[PDB]
């Protein structure tokens, strides 16, 4: 057996998990502002729509 | 908005069971290491004592 090289695979592990949780948070900020833009375009649009339509 | 910043925790709860994991490995590492050597020492001196 390894006793070694098993807690060196686990300290890898470990190591890019802690890495990789960050990454997530990155990607989760990027839907984050993709989802707060499509609101904010609609949003303004609406209020557009019911800009000209109130002045024919 | 939610999903994402509750999802955002989630991020950092992996990130602090990622330490943690890292910080036990590190403890049984040692641990496995001091157990080793105490019990080499040991046999080395009973092998120059004749049992």
């Amino acid at each position: 057996p390894d006793v070694s090289s098993a807690l060196d695979k686990l300290k890898e592990f470990g190591n890019t998990l802690e890495d990789k949780a960050r990454e997530l948070i990155s990607r989760i900020k990027q839907s984050e502002l993709s989802a707060k833009m499509r609101e904010w375009f609609s949003e303004t649009f609406q209020k557009v729509k019911e800009k000209l339509k109130i002045d024919s």
